[PDB]
């Protein structure tokens, strides 16, 4: 079917799956730091955390650091932690030395969420320029600001930067947000900061600005993920032009096969309201459609007023577009963007997802230490939920940002090795159970290896479930 | 290609075709009503005035009508005039004789744009019921309220209704956007208030509620277009269902070639903000992508404080969606819901289009007298514009909410009967150099009848513009 | 790609592919009886070994299957051996001096009286068939020798004979088969001769059965009847020679272990031009029921007589591997030719040259989209092996099995690579020599063990892998069986690299 | 659909369409050449009447020419007349009794000595190649009769004559073709001979030509020359009959009007089994050109003495029209043939059937999808004219044509309707028998006036899809055209009821 005939034939009224597939990620503040609002916050739908590091102290972060491992153990919740940098940011004289052998007299500096525009003229000297204010506005203290002309000489990783990334370590988080990434070689940089200590941890580049988008490419290759950080991208090039660079990033990870984030305002009205706008819904359901793995939260839960509220909008909406898609036709579309010939753990998880349409299986189980299988399979958007039996704790809290994987841990150095998969594949069936995906007759495709092949999965099966 | 390759596709740097297809329309208010701002709105890039009749004397919109009549003569601009009824609406004791009768104990009575949510316990006698708070909240005399559990008994056309109607049939309006439209009867009602002397005014069914998204099919048949109307929608269908509600409704009259209305709170936060949010842009750019002729404006220019820039910013995003698009993809899909045998005049329109895109045309021409032909041709979904060179001026105005169309007039009674069509065609040609679209050396597409032929276009041609 | 784009496309003096997926079937004769003319057959690329009982004894018969058997060992070959069947078919009798020549004006008198069996004239002949006189009434037609020679009946003489207008020149030669298309001809769907045959086949240990003139699901039924619960893993193939074979095809699909599209009698009982349509359904129809099919008849026919095929058999060949058939037949070319060994060389070259030109993964993929969702474990397992072999651009692959049923199954999603098939079943290599892409290796169970692992199983097909040149070191497989736990059908995929 | 859906739906006793599409070129000879038999061929369904130079003087020719023109006015035919030239071809010479008998293992004489041309025999025969014992060495193959008869080497004579070995059974006629493909063929593109023929053509009013052995756009250019300003209307058919022709084709597609797929020498001078191939690289890229093409050669053989066709020939006429020929062709069938009549009324039979078998808005789209954009305006027309007919579904589609050129770009996107071409010359008419679906009627405007209208020639053109049972008023046609103001190109499709 072409999306015209699709479209034309939407149920609306029929009940639907309510396995949700996708992501939500939240931003904690003083509405949602207390242990007990992480606790409606897990409840009500989140799988991550983001702590914001362009305010607050390492003993702030740290509170949120407690009060989140303190709900999710309570819960038995596995919930990503993510450190999200300050990055080159630009606050208020304005905080920026190369600032005037850097702007010409013409463009524009943005200032404050990109309200107030002012226009270049002359240079004054070696600090500062004199310009022409567009619109009137009032102007707090240490408000944020864009250089959309100039690219930037700050650095990707500054030393606070390193400090923050240090103290991530040491707290073992799960994934960064790296705001401001413009190149491959300063995600390098990132991954160099995190160090040997810090090498199993996910980099999600933020695509934040001009170069950000144009060299989207190498980004995708030297990072896990990226964040459409729309916030700012929004004030960097035009309003419109965002849009597109939506379809264009969400797809480039889809064929690529690394987790995605849409991020920014988009139940912004919630942070006030019970409610959220027609154009707020309709945002959310559209980056499901475009092939985002996770949607996120900022301001809607760091300082609104109807946290849970607010991620509850946001399951339920994620739940509709993702039976409004037709997911047969993304799996498909991804399989036509891939080379041949594949390698054997890509073609047996493209295969496994096949198999999972053929059958209509209800689940599909793959086993993944490191978490590649996991995101191999998901990559290939199966109608079912992906069990992922795992060895590693932070494996499951990694997972948190794939689309439609629930991840389960298998305690090898308690319950054994487990060389034939027997243990973990049970304990992934019992799971899918203890869900509700599935009950006795019902049909699994697995994924692992067979006997003898060692660091990658290998084969496929069909299963009935006991 | 599939979606997924083209979206990997797009480019975001290069420049766009400027040729807007899209159509905007605004409701007119205290922030637009006086003379000089209905030319800024045209200006802007308004193509259609909404008078919501929900609020103001006849007085008051006869000032309106004035208004904008002034404004649109003194620029040469064609303007859609759409009357907006009050339908069979609920204002507040509330204003519904059969309110207990019709709602169950356990159903929901939200009021003000569906903050307050009330659920009903019991029944005191033939007048009120006796029901429970769900949030707190403060409440205006004189606020909308929806009844999402029964259908309402209240009747398609009222008696304000009636008057409205002939008030209008006697204003010459171009359009009605009705209210609350639950069936195709009730449409044919709307049809019988305009009578005779209204008989040639569109009549465009806004869907608001669960029956008339139930009786899509049968008020797609009998009107001249819809609106997916989401303010009234996402209170009586759960929010993240109108997403879907959108998707079906636009598909549909993309696939029976009538107009569509995509409305209510796109850029709502600019109704006092300076910039739209992230979740804005994003409605707007996807509301074309499903396949909208018409997005619209509601409070934003109503009662907003920058009617001008919203509009100028709806007018850009529609650019971005619209250049983001493989239109030649939308064509074909459309060609392939209609029924073979097609009538001549619509294979002469789908094979103009055909042509349009094998040879890159740079514009489309058509003759139309009452629209039929231009509307569809641009059913169709060419990639360029479309000249229609027409005998009424009624017609010019009502093109307003089909996509793609410029309409221009040709004054028979002044210029001649034109049976070899060579004035209009040559007006048409003319317009088509006026505007930017084509020059000397170009292609063109022609749409109208043979010598013999008449009623309805049965040729096509190719020619090049002198 | 389209099918325009691909032609446009295609390269001629460009290197091919050397594994021959398509498969031959010879019919046996003079020609070819002899053990090593057997050995030409087989080298020359013979999968199939037809007998057709519509002549010679059950002794002449027993020759053939014993040499066939000794020239299969001499050089290690699975050869599948094909009883064809009688079946309700009119011969002609006997004519002196081996043949009689007609003339158009001519009369000639056609006889049922047994008498005139052995000394057919110009003047009078018999045919087989004791209803003649009733069946075939006035203004009918009798055609014979694959429908060339056309008569008209002009009057019943009596009880036995027919007097007919000849209509074209044509020497008639000892025994043909004739054709009354306008007519109920009142024959057994099996008759007692059949039977016997039949039987005989049974004891002797036959692969397969061609079942002549099969008309209905029924029919299908009667020949299954008649080989009894001994030869209950016998296949049988239904040939499709009439109207109503091609009207109730679902149904004897349905019935059926297989189709022959079975041309010399099929373009007699219809217009000769419908029998490309028959070809069509028939071929396609067993693809997606995932049953082996057989173009046969008059395919590479001027090469009984001529080491070289006319542009017209050639490209008969070729579509028939096209339009997707498992298998091509040879009849006069082996059975009587001079050219028996060449004419197979040909065939096999034809085959090859239409397998590269053929875009083979859009074969897979609509196969794929014309089965019902959804799949059984089984299908989705192998369809999905097909998918693997695809995507990794495989080398081989391997299934297990020992009915065959696997095999066929895999078989049916048309990869383009060789097929393994190991199997525990000695009957299921010859059985398998119909079925596109398939080498079967035996795996003596009894003498080597039960192989609940599958390893020694596994093993000893990559190796037949790697002796037939398919794979080295460092090649990727897909392997199709079982887990540890299931049993009666595959649910498992495997993708190696030889060790 | 998918071909595989396709098949399986295929109807095979429902009705066909009736207005067959595809054409017949006919060769002419001694079965074929009085009027009578001129006007059988007509009737039966010959389109093109195909001279072969090859053999007969131009004395011969012209009672050929003169025959044809009374036949297909007597029947008020549009009858294209086609002069297949010689080309540098190797035939035998005579031989006494007029054939000769080789047995395998016996050695013969071949000689270029001209003194051997009448006088050949089993010990020595003559051909016509006086470079022969120059070029063909030593383990060498001279091929003769469509490649049928092998002979080999041994060693040379003298400066005419090399002894061979005959390799198999051959019955040798009087002036058979012969083949060195091992070999530089010391031979003009163009020969005087060659020169003299054209020229005669061109004083007779041939409509096209038909040019043997065409290897390169500077040989077609060479041919083009050779008709001069006088037979600059004349359209060139290029046949591919070797290594060089394919290696060429798209130069030659370049220069020509049209391909014929030559397969008896093609399949010669190259492996048989990659003339299947050739075949669809031909038919397909002439299809995305837009230029006619006949598929020829040996599709009907066996119909040369026998009232119906082998199986196999059947398949091969049915593919050729799957593939996408315009034209399918008959040689000996028709020349020399016992059924003249009945083989050119099989093949119109199995056209139609494969016709009505085909997924024809399919074809229409794949042609459509190979083309560049932006197209020509006239392109854009004729495409969506077709495009029209299968929205409509329309009962016939009708062009205004003078040069042809309109009627050609029209037919290129294969509507599945008749398709009307109102000429305003008479050449036109006969040229254009060589295009799929086309249906000429003559305008003769210097007697009814320059209908810069188009309404004269517009009537004519409804007028003649009635009278050929197309139409009935009520009924839609496309019509293409110019508009009152462009000139030398169609620009403008109009859909009409039929009044
Ligand atoms: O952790 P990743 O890289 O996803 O790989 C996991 C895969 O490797 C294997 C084989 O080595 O792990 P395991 O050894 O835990 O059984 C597969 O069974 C499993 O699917
Ligand atoms: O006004 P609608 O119904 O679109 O029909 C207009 C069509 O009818 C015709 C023919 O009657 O109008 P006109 O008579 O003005 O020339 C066509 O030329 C024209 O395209
Ligand atoms: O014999 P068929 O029906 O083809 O099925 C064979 C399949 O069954 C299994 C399991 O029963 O056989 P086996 O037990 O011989 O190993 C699979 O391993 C094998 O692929
Ligand atoms: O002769 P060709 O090149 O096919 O083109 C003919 C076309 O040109 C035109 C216009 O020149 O011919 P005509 O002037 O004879 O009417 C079209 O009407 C006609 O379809
Ligand atoms: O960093 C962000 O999330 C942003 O600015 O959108
Ligand atoms: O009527 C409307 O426009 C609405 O409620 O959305
Ligand atoms: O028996 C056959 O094979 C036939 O009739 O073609
Ligand atoms: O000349 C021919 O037509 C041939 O060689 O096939
Ligand atoms: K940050
Ligand atoms: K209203
Ligand atoms: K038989
Ligand atoms: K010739
Ligand atoms: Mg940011
Ligand atoms: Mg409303
Ligand atoms: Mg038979
Ligand atoms: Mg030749």
């Amino acid at each position: 079917m072409s999306q015209l005939a699709h479209n034309v034939n939407l149920s609306i009224f029929e009940p639907i799956s309510h396995h949700r597939a996708n992501r939500i990620v939240c931003t904690i503040g003083p509405s949602t730091q207390s242990v007990e609002a992480l606790k409606g916050l897990i409840r009500s739908g989140m799988s991550v955390a983001r702590m914001n590091f362009s305010h607050g102290s390492h003993e702030y972060h740290q509170t949120t650091i407690n009060n989140l491992r303190a709900a999710a153990t309570e819960l038995g919740a596995h919930i990503g932690l993510a450190l999200d940098t300050k990055g080159p940011e630009i606050r208020t004289y304005i905080e920026y030395p190369r600032l005037s052998i850097t702007v010409r007299p013409g463009g524009f500096i943005y200032i404050d969420d990109g309200v107030l525009s002012l226009k270049v003229l002359s240079k004054e000297d070696e600090y500062t320029l004199k310009c022409y204010v567009n619109n009137a506005h009032f102007l707090t203290d240490r408000k944020g600001c864009n250089l959309p002309g100039c690219e930037v000489d700050l650095p990707a990783v500054s030393e606070k930067d390193r400090e923050d990334l240090k103290f991530g370590v040491e707290q073992g988080i799960d994934m960064v947000f790296a705001s401001f990434i413009r190149t491959a070689e300063q995600v390098q940089e990132v991954r160099e900061a995190l160090g040997e200590k810090g090498k199993d941890i996910l980099i999600i580049s933020k695509i934040e600005n001009h170069q950000g988008v144009q060299n989207i490419d190498g980004i995708i290759e030297a990072s896990d993920g990226i964040m459409v950080a729309r916030g700012d991208l929004g004030v960097e090039i035009p309003a419109e032009k965002v849009v597109v660079a939506q379809m264009i990033l969400i797809s480039k990870c889809n064929v690529a096969g690394k987790p995605v984030i849409c991020a920014t305002q988009m139940l912004e009205s919630m942070t006030t309201n019970p409610r959220p706008t027609r154009a707020e819904v309709s945002d959310v359901a559209n980056a499901v459609f475009n092939g985002a793995d996770c949607v996120m939260l900022s301001g809607e839960t760091a300082k609104g007023k109807y946290p849970n509220e607010v991620v509850q909008y946001m399951a339920r909406i994620c739940l509709e577009a993702q039976s409004a898609t037709n997911q047969a036709v993304m799996f498909n579309s991804i399989k036509k963007m891939q080379k041949l010939p594949m390698s054997p753990e890509e073609a047996v998880c493209s295969s496994a997802v096949n198999s999972v349409y053929e059958v209509r299986a209800k689940a599909l189980l793959v086993l993944s230490n490191s978490g590649r299988s996991a995101r191999l399979a998901s990559k290939y958007r199966p109608d079912c939920p992906i069990i992922c039996a795992t060895t590693r704790m932070r494996t499951c809290r990694q997972l948190t940002i794939t689309r439609s994987v629930d991840a389960v841990f298998y305690d090898a150095e308690r319950y054994g090795e487990d060389e034939n998969k027997e243990k973990r594949v049970q304990l992934g069936v019992d799971c899918a159970k203890k869900k509700g995906y599935v009950v006795p007759g019902d049909l699994m495709v697995v994924v692992h290896a067979d006997h003898k092949v060692k660091g990658y999965p290998n084969q496929t099966r069909i299963i009935y479930v006991s």
